[PDB]
């Protein structure tokens, strides 16, 4: 087509991330903007509120960001990298709508001569004017830098030897690095400071005076310290796994000190909160301090509460952890109400305020590997009663969390609500199906599928939260394939043992035998034999289902291999598989075999693409129900269908006949096959005529073929299949078809005018759309690196010109090369 029509409808874009960012190294939190900041190994750093708002920014050096401050009531924050140098961020207003930019930088340098190791800063301390850092490092010092325009102000600088000196003789054992180890502002007192190193000498410094008012010298070394509210109280924890208590009033001794994990060697206590409540019952909230021996390998955050103890469990180390408390700077008590834990392979938040600590439901941020992803499925207008229906069954598998309402919830969305409801399904090596809120910015879990379920198999108070499984149980229920009926409520799911379950959408419980049928795709060749994966034992009897997709009818294919294809067609209530050896059709309203082809008579008969079709087979006038199969062989055969009315689809049985054997002379794998109607509009999909007459295919005109393969695209005339147009891709421009999927394209100048065109995803990364019914090359844009050969394989289009693919194991990038679509954030934050 012309360029100016081309530029209606095509334009590429990487608009949202979706899931959770790989590997996490900081963890931030303003409690007045009500704002989350992640930052990981690759310098990005992530901020999150309510659905909706969302940032993100790269520091310009790649390195590891290993702490963030967001500047107290400021829309600002500092961040730490792990080459020492401080980064001023902001939220500037621009165009109604806020942005994250990078303001400044400053790298704290010692005087020639003083080592690295000196300077290395430990603590950040941003201090309530909003005017001034103070940063502790490794020798001992506490240097002070303005705020913004970064400058280090050497006449305010707080060095050990300066503190020592104002102490006795017995306090002043210096090591050679001091290390200073914690850092904090008096809570009702800008102008004193606490300073405490890793010895265990702890001071409260008299900012104006410059003069100690206060210190303890703790038995233990010291690895971080807490300021009771109030400022009267202090916690420290200490490295064999102990915290203090200690009064603020001179050079005390403490109130309590207990190891709380003994009397066994324990790992050091790396952080502690010490946080009143109205109600006179304090929280306790600390990491670390694990049995050496026994949970030395533990990552785990206790919370100590009216008697009540319990040491949460999570799967990945724990990189960093806040406290939701209701209170503001005036408030008396503290009063928590969530835990907020970032893990390094998932966020966890605890409900602190509901007895036995639920969780919280996540709205962003999903680990969508918490069981490796082995497919997906995106389906497009999901109808609103079935959406409903899935919603609803997904809360009542998740009635053990939290009611309260997400507490992250900062900042104001500024897009309307999707008018386009959109799924995401993703299958899972454990066996597992997510349902997830496509539509917009936030990928949000609605509902999970088991299929395991149809087949067969207190000191310290350890409890395990979090989702994320490090370990690979049983690899032969990993999901192949998936395909959903919108219309029919009807779930087709594929295995990796030659598993297939059909399921249908239940609002109740169900208890019901799941019907076991084995399609043998070898009985016409003896001799054979099969190496490896043995089928899963099917649980005999009845079993009992929560509200979803309940599963009916089990096919097991024999040998029971990798699932490689998969169609289902609701209306005619069949279902379509293929493997290495061969394919088959069933029916799973009689719950029996239709048919059974080997391919491994002229891998090569390893059926890539399966396709309904009502078309025309063998005469121009009369059109039957068909199945297409596509080999890696270049082979395509035909099968025509006879499929009985409603009320005789139990009576008499479906029968089918191979009509057509197809063979590409190229002999190129058979990666699409689509039938175009009189008009060249693709056919369309089961039950969609159902609901919606206008879209009945035109059969006065000629049906058309089309085939692609991984070289070439080609469309024949139907019923003689007599070649019509091609393209040959890859003598053209090098590249193969790696997946290809039809979509239609609107177009930005005409409110209510579009296209359908053949979006092709190649083995070189790039995405390609092909005209149709023409063949003709229209855009190509670089998206995917031809070295990612996992993020090539995870790439999924959309209906509709969308599309996703996997940047990192857990979080997917959306891009749209249609100029209807554009899903990205825009959101306002202010103070
Ligand atoms: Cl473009």
């Amino acid at each position: 087509m012309r360029e100016r029509l081309k530029r209606d409808l095509f334009q590429f874009n990487k608009t949202v991330e979706h899931g959770f960012p790989h590997q996490p190294s900081a963890l931030g939190y303003s409690p007045s903007l009500r704002i989350l900041a992640i930052g990981t190994r690759s310098g990005a750093i992530k901020l999150y509120g309510a659905p909706g708002v969302e940032f993100m920014g790269l520091h310009q050096e790649n390195n590891a960001v290993t702490q963030i401050h967001l500047l107290p009531g400021q829309c600002q924050l500092v961040t730490l990298l792990d080459d020492n140098s401080l980064h001023l961020w902001s939220l500037k207003v621009k165009g109604g709508a806020s942005e994250l930019q990078e303001d400044e930088s400053f790298t704290l340098r010692g005087p020639p001569g003083a080592a690295p190791s000196a300077t290395q800063i430990t603590v950040v301390l941003p201090h309530s004017s909003c005017e001034l850092l103070y940063l502790g490092t490794e020798s001992g010092n506490v240097f002070v830098v303005q705020l913004p325009a970064f400058r280090a102000l050497e006449d305010r600088t707080i060095s050990s030897d300066a503190v020592l000196q104002r102490l006795p003789e017995e306090a002043r054992h210096r090591r050679v690095f001091e290390m200073v180890e914690a850092l904090q502002e008096h809570p009702r007192d800008p102008n004193q400071i606490l300073i405490g190193y890793s010895r265990g000498l702890v001071v409260i410094w008299d900012l104006q005076g410059s003069r100690v008012l206060y210190h303890f010298l703790s038995s233990q070394q010291l690895e971080n310290i807490w300021w009771q509210r109030d400022g009267r109280l202090l916690v420290s924890c200490h490295s064999d796994g102990s915290y203090c208590q200690w009064p603020v009033s001179q050079q005390p001794e403490p109130l309590r000190s207990l190891v709380p994990y003994g009397p066994f060697p324990c790992k050091a206590i790396t952080r502690i909160l010490w946080l009143t409540t109205r109600q006179g019952l304090p929280f306790t909230i600390f990491q670390g301090g694990m049995p050496r021996a026994s949970y030395g390998d533990r990552h785990c955050i206790s919370v100590i509460h009216d008697g009540q103890q319990t040491a949460f469990d999570f799967t990945s180390r724990v990189i960093g952890f806040t406290v939701l408390t209701e209170a503001d700077p005036a408030a008396t008590f503290d009063d928590p109400y969530a835990l907020v834990v970032l893990a390094e392979e998932e966020l966890v938040v605890i409900d602190l305020q509901t007895a036995g600590w639920p969780p919280v439901q996540l709205p962003y941020l999903a680990s969508l590997h918490c069981s490796a992803i082995t497919c997906s499925h995106h389906v497009s207008n999901i109808p609103l009663k079935l959406w409903e229906r899935i919603i609803a069954a997904g809360s009542r598998q998740n009635a053990h969390f939290s009611t309260m309402e997400w507490p992250i919830d900062g900042g104001t969305s500024l897009t309307p609500a999707p008018p386009q409801r959109d799924l995401l399904l993703t299958g899972h090596e454990d066996g597992t199906v997510r349902f997830w809120d496509a539509s917009g910015v936030c990928l949000r879990l609605l509902y999970k599928l088991s299929t395991v379920r149809v087949f067969l198999t207190e000191w310290p108070p350890l409890r395990k939260v979090g989702s994320f499984d490090p370990y690979s149980d049983d690899p032969r229920l990993g999901i192949q394939k998936i395909f959903l009926c919108k219309y029919s409520g009807y779930l087709a799911v594929a295995g990796t043992a030659g598993q297939v379950l059909v399921l249908e959408l239940n609002d109740e419980a169900a208890e019901q035998a799941v019907e076991q049928v084995e399609a043998d795709l070898l009985q016409d060749q003896e001799g054979y034999r099969w190496k490896g994966h043995e089928r899963l034992a099917a649980r005999s009897g009845p079993v009992r289902f929560e509200p979803g997709f309940q599963p009916f009818v089990l096919v097991q294919c024999q040998p029971p291999a990798v699932v490689t294809s998969l169609a289902l067609h609701s209306e005619w209530r069949l279902v379509a598989f293929g493997t290495s050896h061969g394919f088959g059709l069933f029916d799973h309203q009689q719950r029996r075999q239709v048919f059974v082809k080997c391919t491994l008579h002229p891998f090569t008969g390893f059926v890539r693409t399966l396709y309904f079709a009502d078309t025309y087979l063998k005469d121009s006038s009369r059109h039957c129900p068909s199945l297409w199969a596509g080999t890696n062989g270049g082979t395509i055969y035909a099968f025509s269908l006879r499929v009985p009315p409603a009320e005789r689809r139990m009576d008499e049985p479906v029968r089918a006949e191979q009509a057509k054997e197809i063979q590409l002379m190229h002999r190129a794998p058979v990666v699409g096959i689509l039938v175009l109607d009189g008009h060249s509009v693709p056919l369309p999909e089961p039950l969609e005529v159902a609901h919606d007459l206008s879209k009945s295919p035109d059969m006065q005109g000629s049906h058309q073929l089309l085939v692609v393969s991984e070289e070439q695209f080609k469309v024949f005339t139907l019923p003689k299949v007599s070649a019509k147009l091609k393209l040959k891709l890859t003598a053209l421009e090098g590249s193969r078809v790696r997946r290809v999927s039809v979509a239609h394209f609107g177009s930005r100048r005409a409110e209510d005018y579009g296209e359908h065109h053949l979006a092709v995803l190649t083995n070189l990364g790039d995405i390609q759309v092909v005209s149709l019914p023409l063949l003709k090359p229209q855009v190509r844009y670089s998206c995917i690196r031809r070295e990612d050969v996992s993020g090539i394989a995870s790439c999924v289009f959309t209906k509709y010109g969308q599309g996703f693919y996997l940047i990192s194991p857990s979080e997917f990038e959306r891009f749209s090369l249609s100029t209807k679509w554009l899903v990205e954030p825009r959101c306002l934050v202010d103070s």
